[PDB]
């Protein structure tokens, strides 16, 4: 097989516009903004567990503060029922009134607690609102930054891919198919001739055949006999 040696410098070109596309793709699922990202992602999440966390033990503590002055209110309201006043039977009233008084203070003791309790959970819960809060708004500079970056990446893809349509248009779609048909293989498809190493592969190709490569016209095409990608000089 031959082809023009104009266009083969145009096919060592298209191998590039390739190769750099490749990088464009590799790019966009390996950004530096996405793993930015990522960790913020990952340590809003943190507080927000934390916050729902602090939820939980809120609700416990309302439920207690909602129950303590319940009973309180029970004991405050048989306090000022009985309050309303026989003689005889006037001292079993002060006897469970004294007994009753001292139920409404141990109660008050146990509902400071938790209202103390409260207090400090609240301030904590206040104190992981900032601090997700600030979370939240580098957060979306990073998602501002993860889209901006993919939006140059496709920028200068559209333009690769215009260079890369270009090049096909000018070379025979007989040398382009064979091109295509090295890369099905997954190697590079064409690339130059480095000394005696091949672009594509990069092995040391031996003194036996390098010996015929030189050897061959200018418009024939040679292919790397380890790996088939068009070989160009
Ligand atoms: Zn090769």
């Amino acid at each position: 097989m031959k082809a023009e040696v104009s266009q083969q410098r145009s096919l060592l070109t298209l191998s590039e516009v390739d190769a750099e596309l490749a990088r464009i793709a590799h790019r966009g699922k390996n950004l530096a903004e996405q793993k930015r990202l990522d960790e913020l992602t990952a340590q809003r999440g943190e507080v927000n567990d934390r916050l729902a966390a602090l939820g939980i033990a809120l609700e416990d503590l309302d439920a207690q503060v909602a129950k303590y002055e319940s009973e309180i209110d029970s004991v405050r309201q048989r306090e000022d029922r009985d309050r309303a006043l026989g003689a005889k039977q006037v001292t079993e009233i002060q006897h469970e009134l004294e007994t009753l008084q001292r139920r409404q203070a141990s109660l008050e003791e146990q509902l400071l607690e938790v209202m103390e309790r409260r207090e400090e959970l609240m301030a904590e819960r206040s104190e992981e609102l900032r601090r997700v809060d600030e979370l939240q708004t580098e957060l979306t500079e990073a998602q501002q930054a993860r889209d901006a970056a993919l939006v140059e990446l496709d920028q200068a893809r559209h333009q690769c891919a215009t260079r890369r349509d270009a090049l096909v248009n000018a070379i025979d779609d007989q040398l382009v198919e064979l091109y295509e048909k090295q890369r099905a293989r997954g190697g590079a498809g064409a690339g130059p001739l480095q000394g005696r190493r091949c672009g594509a592969c990069r092995i040391e190709i031996d003194r036996g055949e390098i010996a015929r490569i030189t050897a061959a016209a200018d418009d024939d095409v040679v292919r790397c006999p380890e790996c088939g990608a068009i070989l160009l000089r």
